[PDB]
């Protein structure tokens, strides 16, 4: 059993998808890692995925 201390993207599938989709939507391979960052960014990425 792992914790968020490892990777929030591994704590849930949606989290991993939000990061992958975020990079594609914005068109930046870097954005992918952004979502994996503190929730501060994770929530910011969801804004774009709002129109999923």
């Amino acid at each position: 059993t792992d914790d968020e201390s490892s990777n929030k993207c591994a704590k849930t599938k949606r989290r991993e998808n939000v990061c992958r989709v975020c990079g594609n939507r914005s068109g930046n391979d870097e954005y992918y890692s952004e979502c994996c960052e503190s929730d501060y960014r994770y929530h910011r990425c969801l804004d774009l995925l709002r129109n999923f």
